[PDB]
């Protein structure tokens, strides 16, 4: 079946490295996502993988409503012709991948 939301997710299409032109392009996503989500139930860790053909962006929210949420808002807008889609990513191999966003607890909302 479709997988069950967890914590954490990874969108695609949100970039294609062979086409973005602006500088500082990767760092302005960040912080967009990090301002989507706060408009929501926030952000713990994310990383924008500027490397990846699929365009792909790392987020771990707080919960799981937090992360269902974020993926609510963020899915369904297109780029480029291409849809924004998530899929839950499970927390042993988010932790693999990303091991100081496992003892992150706490919110990151811009001072």
């Amino acid at each position: 079946v479709q997988p069950l939301a967890t914590q954490c997710f990874q969108l695609s299409n949100m970039f294609n490295p062979q086409t973005e032109e602006e500088v500082g392009w990767d760092t302005e996503i960040k912080d967009d996502v990090i301002e989507e989500c706060n408009k929501h139930g926030g952000v713990i860790h994310i990383y924008v993988d500027k490397n990846s053909a699929q365009g792909n962006v790392y987020v771990k929210c707080p919960s799981i409503a937090a992360a269902i949420a974020a993926v609510n808002a963020l899915h369904g807008r297109w780029f480029a012709g291409k849809m924004i889609t998530a899929a839950y990513v499970p927390l042993p191999t988010y932790h693999n991948l990303f091991p100081d966003s496992m003892t992150a607890t706490q919110l990151l909302v811009p001072s």
